[PDB]
DNA sequence: CGGCAACGCAC
DNA sequence: GTGCG
DNA sequence: GCCG
Protein backbone atom coordinates (compact mmCIF):
# COMPACT_ATOMS: atom_id res chain seq x y z
CA UNK A 1 0.00 0.00 0.00
CA UNK A 2 1.54 3.27 -1.21
CA UNK A 3 2.06 5.96 1.43
CA UNK A 4 0.29 9.10 0.21
CA UNK A 5 1.49 11.09 3.24
CA UNK A 6 5.23 10.46 3.17
CA UNK A 7 6.38 14.00 3.92
CA UNK A 8 4.06 13.97 6.95
CA UNK A 9 4.88 10.53 8.34
CA UNK A 10 8.59 11.26 7.85
CA UNK A 11 8.52 14.20 10.21
CA UNK A 12 6.30 12.36 12.69
CA UNK A 13 8.71 9.42 12.81
CA UNK A 14 11.57 11.74 13.79
CA UNK A 15 9.57 13.16 16.67
CA UNK A 16 8.38 9.70 17.76
CA UNK A 17 11.97 8.43 17.78
CA UNK A 18 12.93 11.38 19.97
CA UNK A 19 10.33 10.50 22.60
CA UNK A 20 11.25 6.83 22.44
CA UNK A 21 14.96 7.35 23.13
CA UNK A 22 14.33 9.67 26.05
CA UNK A 23 12.06 7.20 27.82
CA UNK A 24 8.54 8.37 27.01
CA UNK A 25 7.51 4.97 25.67
CA UNK A 26 3.76 5.51 25.96
CA UNK A 27 3.91 8.76 24.03
CA UNK A 28 6.11 7.02 21.43
CA UNK A 29 3.60 4.18 21.11
CA UNK A 30 0.77 6.59 20.35
CA UNK A 31 2.87 8.13 17.58
CA UNK A 32 3.71 4.74 16.09
CA UNK A 33 0.04 3.75 15.90
CA UNK A 34 -0.93 7.08 14.35
CA UNK A 35 1.93 6.85 11.87
CA UNK A 36 0.79 3.40 10.78
CA UNK A 37 -2.70 4.69 10.01
CA UNK A 38 -1.31 7.55 7.93
CA UNK A 39 0.98 5.46 5.75
CA UNK A 40 -2.03 3.27 4.89
CA UNK A 41 -4.61 6.00 4.26
CA UNK A 42 -6.18 5.97 0.81
CA UNK A 43 -5.19 9.56 -0.02
CA UNK A 44 -3.07 12.48 1.14
CA UNK A 45 -4.82 13.83 4.23
CA UNK A 46 -6.52 17.08 3.23
CA UNK A 47 -8.35 18.29 6.36
CA UNK A 48 -8.15 18.33 10.16
CA UNK A 49 -11.67 16.89 10.35
CA UNK A 50 -10.65 14.05 8.04
CA UNK A 51 -7.47 13.39 10.03
CA UNK A 52 -9.48 13.25 13.24
CA UNK A 53 -11.76 10.66 11.65
CA UNK A 54 -8.96 8.09 11.36
CA UNK A 55 -8.77 5.71 14.36
CA UNK A 56 -5.51 6.39 16.19
CA UNK A 57 -5.40 10.09 15.35
CA UNK A 58 -6.69 12.56 17.92
CA UNK A 59 -6.76 16.35 18.10
CA UNK A 60 -3.07 16.65 19.02
CA UNK A 61 -1.87 14.39 16.20
CA UNK A 62 -4.27 15.92 13.68
CA UNK A 63 -2.93 19.31 14.75
CA UNK A 64 0.59 18.29 13.74
CA UNK A 65 -0.55 16.48 10.59
CA UNK A 66 -2.33 19.56 9.24
CA UNK A 67 0.60 21.81 10.22
CA UNK A 68 3.07 19.81 8.14
CA UNK A 69 0.56 19.51 5.30
CA UNK A 70 -0.03 23.27 5.09
CA UNK A 71 3.33 24.70 6.22
CA UNK A 72 5.58 21.92 4.96
CA UNK A 73 7.25 21.83 8.37
CA UNK A 74 6.86 20.68 11.96
CA UNK A 75 8.24 23.33 14.33
CA UNK A 76 8.31 20.83 17.20
CA UNK A 77 11.32 19.33 15.43
CA UNK A 78 13.48 22.44 15.86
CA UNK A 79 13.22 22.04 19.63
CA UNK A 80 14.52 18.48 19.92
CA UNK A 81 17.42 17.94 22.31
CA UNK A 82 20.74 17.74 20.47
CA UNK A 83 21.41 14.62 22.54
CA UNK A 84 18.90 12.44 20.68
CA UNK A 85 21.39 11.04 18.14
CA UNK A 86 23.70 9.87 20.92
CA UNK A 87 20.88 8.54 23.09
CA UNK A 88 19.76 6.41 20.14
CA UNK A 89 23.34 5.30 19.58
CA UNK A 90 23.72 4.10 23.15
CA UNK A 91 20.26 2.56 23.32
CA UNK A 92 21.11 0.51 20.22
CA UNK A 93 23.35 -1.51 22.54
CA UNK A 94 21.56 -4.70 23.62
CA UNK A 95 21.01 -4.44 27.37
CA UNK A 96 21.14 -0.64 27.48
CA UNK A 97 17.81 1.18 27.54
CA UNK A 98 16.93 4.85 27.88
CA UNK A 99 18.01 5.19 31.53
CA UNK A 100 21.47 3.78 30.85
CA UNK A 101 21.80 5.87 27.71
CA UNK A 102 20.79 8.92 29.75
CA UNK A 103 23.35 8.14 32.50
CA UNK A 104 26.22 7.65 30.09
CA UNK A 105 25.32 10.91 28.35
CA UNK A 106 25.33 12.81 31.65
CA UNK A 107 28.84 11.42 32.08
CA UNK A 108 29.85 13.16 28.88
CA UNK A 109 30.10 10.00 26.81
CA UNK A 110 29.18 10.54 23.15
CA UNK A 111 30.56 7.63 21.11
CA UNK A 112 30.84 3.86 21.27
CA UNK A 113 34.59 4.20 21.85
CA UNK A 114 33.76 6.36 24.86
CA UNK A 115 31.54 3.53 26.11
CA UNK A 116 34.11 0.82 25.42
CA UNK A 117 36.82 2.84 27.20
CA UNK A 118 35.15 4.56 30.15
CA UNK A 119 31.65 3.21 30.75
CA UNK A 120 30.71 0.64 33.35
CA UNK A 121 28.97 -2.24 31.54
CA UNK A 122 26.78 -5.13 32.64
CA UNK A 123 27.69 -8.57 31.27
CA UNK A 124 24.79 -8.38 28.80
CA UNK A 125 25.72 -4.84 27.67
CA UNK A 126 29.36 -5.83 27.05
CA UNK A 127 28.21 -8.59 24.70
CA UNK A 128 25.78 -6.18 23.05
CA UNK A 129 28.53 -3.60 22.62
CA UNK A 130 31.03 -6.00 21.11
CA UNK A 131 28.40 -7.15 18.59
CA UNK A 132 26.95 -3.68 18.04
CA UNK A 133 27.25 -3.69 14.26
CA UNK A 134 26.26 -7.35 13.76
CA UNK A 135 23.12 -6.90 15.89
CA UNK A 136 22.00 -3.69 14.21
CA UNK A 137 21.80 -5.35 10.81
CA UNK A 138 18.67 -7.28 9.77
CA UNK A 139 19.75 -10.67 8.40
CA UNK A 140 18.29 -12.06 5.14
CA UNK A 141 15.47 -14.49 6.02
CA UNK A 142 17.59 -17.12 4.25
CA UNK A 143 20.13 -16.91 7.09
CA UNK A 144 17.40 -17.12 9.74
CA UNK A 145 16.28 -20.35 8.02
CA UNK A 146 19.78 -21.82 8.39
CA UNK A 147 19.79 -20.76 12.02
CA UNK A 148 16.45 -22.47 12.65
CA UNK A 149 17.61 -25.64 10.83
CA UNK A 150 20.72 -25.67 13.02
CA UNK A 151 18.76 -25.58 16.27
CA UNK A 152 16.23 -28.09 14.92
CA UNK A 153 18.92 -30.53 13.85
CA UNK A 154 20.45 -30.43 17.36
CA UNK A 155 17.02 -30.79 19.00
CA UNK A 156 15.74 -33.66 16.85
CA UNK A 157 18.89 -35.66 17.56
CA UNK A 158 17.58 -35.98 21.13
CA UNK A 159 13.96 -36.74 20.11
CA UNK A 160 12.85 -36.92 16.47
CA UNK A 161 9.29 -36.07 17.45
CA UNK A 162 10.06 -32.52 18.58
CA UNK A 163 8.41 -29.70 16.63
CA UNK A 164 10.59 -26.64 16.02
CA UNK A 165 9.36 -23.34 14.54
CA UNK A 166 11.07 -20.00 13.96
CA UNK A 167 8.70 -17.23 14.99
CA UNK A 168 9.06 -13.44 15.12
CA UNK A 169 9.25 -11.44 11.89
CA UNK A 170 10.57 -14.54 10.12
CA UNK A 171 7.26 -16.35 10.55
CA UNK A 172 5.45 -13.17 9.54
CA UNK A 173 7.23 -13.58 6.19
CA UNK A 174 9.64 -10.64 6.23
CA UNK A 175 12.56 -10.59 3.80
CA UNK A 176 14.97 -9.71 6.62
CA UNK A 177 14.90 -10.33 10.38
CA UNK A 178 16.41 -8.63 13.42
CA UNK A 179 16.70 -11.96 15.22
CA UNK A 180 15.52 -15.53 15.32
CA UNK A 181 13.22 -17.04 17.91
CA UNK A 182 12.96 -20.81 17.71
CA UNK A 183 9.95 -22.24 19.55
CA UNK A 184 10.28 -25.95 20.42
CA UNK A 185 7.65 -28.42 21.71
CA UNK A 186 6.55 -32.08 21.42
CA UNK A 187 3.03 -33.32 20.45
CA UNK A 188 2.94 -36.06 23.09
CA UNK A 189 2.77 -33.31 25.69
CA UNK A 190 5.65 -34.51 27.85
CA UNK A 191 8.75 -35.23 25.79
CA UNK A 192 9.79 -31.57 25.63
CA UNK A 193 11.04 -31.91 29.21
CA UNK A 194 14.75 -32.47 29.70
CA UNK A 195 15.60 -31.13 26.23
CA UNK A 196 16.35 -27.44 26.84
CA UNK A 197 19.56 -27.87 28.84
CA UNK A 198 21.21 -30.53 26.71
CA UNK A 199 20.15 -28.75 23.52
CA UNK A 200 22.02 -25.66 24.67
CA UNK A 201 25.00 -27.85 25.64
CA UNK A 202 25.03 -29.52 22.22
CA UNK A 203 24.84 -26.17 20.40
CA UNK A 204 27.52 -24.74 22.68
CA UNK A 205 29.85 -27.71 22.17
CA UNK A 206 29.48 -27.42 18.39
CA UNK A 207 30.56 -23.76 18.55
CA UNK A 208 27.22 -22.39 17.34
CA UNK A 209 26.33 -20.44 20.50
CA UNK A 210 29.04 -17.84 21.17
CA UNK A 211 27.65 -15.80 24.06
CA UNK A 212 24.73 -16.09 26.50
CA UNK A 213 22.65 -13.04 27.50
CA UNK A 214 20.37 -15.11 29.78
CA UNK A 215 21.29 -18.79 29.85
CA UNK A 216 17.97 -19.77 31.34
CA UNK A 217 14.68 -18.13 32.14
CA UNK A 218 11.87 -20.15 33.72
CA UNK A 219 8.40 -18.79 33.11
CA UNK A 220 5.93 -21.38 34.38
CA UNK A 221 6.54 -24.49 32.27
CA UNK A 222 8.31 -22.51 29.53
CA UNK A 223 12.11 -22.42 29.38
CA UNK A 224 13.75 -19.60 27.46
CA UNK A 225 17.29 -18.92 26.30
CA UNK A 226 18.50 -15.52 25.10
CA UNK A 227 21.90 -15.58 23.44
CA UNK A 228 24.17 -15.13 20.47
CA UNK A 229 24.91 -17.55 17.65
CA UNK A 230 27.02 -17.66 14.47
CA UNK A 231 26.68 -20.10 11.61
CA UNK A 232 29.83 -21.96 10.52
CA UNK A 233 31.82 -20.52 7.64
CA UNK A 234 33.95 -17.48 6.84
CA UNK A 235 32.28 -14.11 6.72
CA UNK A 236 29.31 -15.12 8.88
CA UNK A 237 28.11 -12.51 11.39
CA UNK A 238 26.96 -13.02 14.98
CA UNK A 239 23.14 -12.99 15.38
CA UNK A 240 20.64 -12.73 18.20
CA UNK A 241 18.92 -16.04 18.99
CA UNK A 242 16.21 -17.01 21.45
CA UNK A 243 15.21 -20.61 22.08
CA UNK A 244 11.94 -21.30 23.89
CA UNK A 245 10.82 -24.80 24.93
CA UNK A 246 7.19 -25.19 25.89
CA UNK A 247 4.64 -27.90 26.80
CA UNK A 248 2.31 -28.82 23.93
CA UNK A 249 -0.81 -27.54 25.68
CA UNK A 250 0.61 -24.00 25.51
CA UNK A 251 2.03 -24.32 21.98
CA UNK A 252 -0.69 -22.34 20.19
CA UNK A 253 -0.51 -19.38 22.58
CA UNK A 254 3.30 -19.42 22.61
CA UNK A 255 3.35 -19.46 18.78
CA UNK A 256 1.00 -16.49 18.62
CA UNK A 257 2.93 -14.53 21.22
CA UNK A 258 6.42 -15.05 19.82
CA UNK A 259 5.22 -14.54 16.26
CA UNK A 260 3.80 -11.14 17.22
CA UNK A 261 4.16 -8.47 16.20
CA UNK A 262 4.32 -6.48 19.44
CA UNK A 263 1.44 -4.33 18.17
CA UNK A 264 -0.64 -7.36 17.17
CA UNK A 265 -0.14 -8.87 20.63
CA UNK A 266 -1.38 -5.64 22.20
CA UNK A 267 -4.54 -5.55 20.11
CA UNK A 268 -5.24 -9.20 20.95
CA UNK A 269 -4.77 -8.68 24.70
CA UNK A 270 -7.03 -5.63 24.64
CA UNK A 271 -9.61 -7.51 22.60
CA UNK A 272 -9.51 -10.47 24.97
CA UNK A 273 -10.07 -7.95 27.75
CA UNK A 274 -13.28 -6.58 26.19
CA UNK A 275 -14.54 -10.15 26.27
CA UNK A 276 -13.66 -10.96 29.86
CA UNK A 277 -10.53 -12.94 29.04
CA UNK A 278 -6.77 -12.54 29.10
CA UNK A 279 -4.22 -13.71 26.55
CA UNK A 280 -0.62 -14.44 27.42
CA UNK A 281 2.22 -16.52 26.03
CA UNK A 282 0.87 -19.36 28.19
CA UNK A 283 -2.84 -19.38 27.48
CA UNK A 284 -6.18 -17.80 26.78
CA UNK A 285 -7.99 -17.72 30.14
CA UNK A 286 -11.22 -16.36 31.59
CA UNK A 287 -10.87 -13.19 33.67
CA UNK A 288 -9.12 -13.50 37.02
CA UNK A 289 -11.22 -13.61 40.17
CA UNK A 290 -11.18 -10.23 41.96
CA UNK A 291 -12.30 -8.98 45.38
CA UNK A 292 -14.02 -5.81 46.64
CA UNK A 293 -10.89 -3.85 45.70
CA UNK A 294 -10.56 -5.24 42.18
CA UNK A 295 -7.46 -7.21 43.13
CA UNK A 296 -6.16 -10.56 41.90
CA UNK A 297 -7.29 -13.20 44.38
CA UNK A 298 -7.64 -16.13 42.00
CA UNK A 299 -6.52 -17.01 38.43
CA UNK A 300 -9.10 -17.41 35.70
CA UNK A 301 -9.44 -20.80 34.10
CA UNK A 302 -7.46 -21.81 31.02
CA UNK A 303 -9.58 -22.32 27.88
CA UNK A 304 -7.78 -25.09 25.92
CA UNK A 305 -6.50 -23.92 22.54
CA UNK A 306 -4.80 -26.63 20.44
CA UNK A 307 -4.01 -24.31 17.52
CA UNK A 308 -3.82 -20.60 16.86
CA UNK A 309 -7.18 -20.84 15.05
CA UNK A 310 -8.75 -22.00 18.32
CA UNK A 311 -7.51 -18.83 20.01
CA UNK A 312 -9.09 -16.63 17.33
CA UNK A 313 -12.27 -18.76 17.34
CA UNK A 314 -12.74 -18.46 21.10
CA UNK A 315 -12.18 -14.71 20.76
CA UNK A 316 -14.84 -14.42 18.06
CA UNK A 317 -12.28 -13.32 15.51
CA UNK A 318 -11.59 -14.37 11.92
CA UNK A 319 -8.26 -16.19 11.70
CA UNK A 320 -5.34 -14.04 10.57
CA UNK A 321 -2.30 -15.52 8.83
CA UNK A 322 1.10 -14.64 10.34
CA UNK A 323 1.99 -12.32 7.43
CA UNK A 324 -1.08 -10.22 8.21
CA UNK A 325 -0.08 -9.60 11.85
CA UNK A 326 2.15 -6.53 11.61
CA UNK A 327 -0.59 -4.60 13.39
C1' DC B 1 -7.26 10.83 34.53
C1' DG B 2 -5.50 6.12 34.19
C1' DG B 3 -4.56 2.06 31.12
C1' DC B 4 -1.73 0.76 27.21
C1' DA B 5 0.22 -7.00 29.99
C1' DA B 6 2.86 -9.34 32.72
C1' DC B 7 7.04 -11.31 33.83
C1' DG B 8 12.01 -13.20 34.87
C1' DC B 9 16.55 -12.18 35.33
C1' DA B 10 20.74 -9.29 36.23
C1' DC B 11 22.24 -5.97 39.70
C1' DG C 1 13.37 -2.30 43.95
C1' DT C 2 15.24 -0.40 39.08
C1' DG C 3 16.20 -1.43 34.35
C1' DC C 4 15.64 -4.09 30.29
C1' DG C 5 13.69 -6.99 26.49
C1' DG D 1 0.09 10.34 22.22
C1' DC D 2 -4.75 7.67 21.92
C1' DC D 3 -9.08 5.97 24.07
C1' DG D 4 -13.00 5.07 27.34
NA1 LIG E 1 10.72 16.21 22.38
NA1 LIG F 1 19.11 -1.25 23.96
NA1 LIG G 1 -1.36 11.10 30.59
Amino acid sequence: ATNHNLHITEKLEVLAKAYSVQGDKWRALGYAKAINALKSFHKPVTSYQEACSIPGIGKRMAEKIIEILESGHLRKLDHISESVPVLELFSNIWGAGTKTAQMWYQQGFRSLEDIRSQASLTTQQAIGLKHYSDFLERMPREEATEIEQTVQKAAQAFNSGLLCVACGSYRRGKATCGDVDVLITHPDGRSHRGIFSRLLDSLRQEGFLTDDLVSQEENGQQQKYLGVCRLPGPGRRHRRLDIIVVPYSEFACALLYFTGSAHFNRSMRALAKTKGMSLSEHALSTAVVRNTHGCKVGPGRVLPTPTEKDVFRLLGLPYREPAERDW
